[PDB]
């Protein structure tokens, strides 16, 4: 019932199966970032969001029989998905090769912006970020390149590198600190994250299924 959006020429598949905890995810929405300057927004990223099968149970729990209009203005809705009792994939593609440290930069930017912005960010968080940027180093991303974050619902962050669209086998590492966790997501769909890319989509798609209350396969 789930179907598939590709993003610049960089395609989101419609279901996937991480090779690292054999879950399974459905695309809960796409959408890209990049910068704006001289009021020209130069776009660097695509950006897919999946959650995890047992997501549509769970947010059945307070949003079945509303409509994309609805949620996409309620905010407690998008903090559900961010910090649902569930894992969430987020895949980065990129549009427009960037290393591994000017991106991680960027990340890490809004990241912290939010860990203050609710009193988090002390000298753990400090650190697994220290952490987040190591990893970030030795890589690059030329177009295609992605970079694949695993929010495990038992705090702990996920970082898998890749050359392609594809995901890895194995993971480049694991940052285990709870709040660093959501970080990621909350700077993309959060109250705080001006862009409606990836807040619009996953307000149309979801509803879908929340109206049966259950998946698998
Ligand atoms: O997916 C991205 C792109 C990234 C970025 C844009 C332009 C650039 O030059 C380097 C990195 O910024 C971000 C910041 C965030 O908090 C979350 C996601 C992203």
């Amino acid at each position: 019932s789930i179907t598939a959006i590709t993003v610049e020429n960089l395609e989101y598949p419609a279901v996937v199966t991480s090779p690292v905890t054999g879950k399974s995810y459905f695309l809960g929405g796409a959408g890209e970032r990049g910068l704006t300057i001289e009021g020209n927004f130069i776009k660097f990223t695509a950006i897919g969001v999946y959650l995890e099968d047992i997501a549509v149970a769970s947010l059945a729990a307070k949003w079945k029989g509303k409509s994309s209009e609805e949620l996409l203005e309620t905010l407690d809705f998008y903090r559900d998905i961010i910090s649902g009792p569930f894992e969430k994939l987020i895949r980065g593609s990129k549009i427009r090769e960037l290393s591994g440290p000017e991106f991680s930069r960027k990340v890490m930017e809004n990241c912290v912006a939010h860990l203050k912005s609710v009193g988090t960010y002390g000298d753990a968080e400090a650190e697994a970020m220290q952490k987040f940027a190591e990893a970030f180093k030795p890589v690059n991303f030329p177009p295609g390149a992605s970079v694949f974050y695993r929010q495990s619902p038992d705090g702990i962050l996920g970082l898998s590198f890749s050359p392609d669209t594809s995901i890895p086998e194995k993971e480049a590492a694991l940052i285990e600190n709870k709040a660093v966790s959501s970080a990621v997501l909350e700077t993309m769909i959060g109250e705080h994250a001006v862009s409606p890319d990836l807040k619009r989509c996953l307000a149309a798609r979801l509803p879908a299924l929340l109206n049966e209350g259950a998946f698998k396969i």
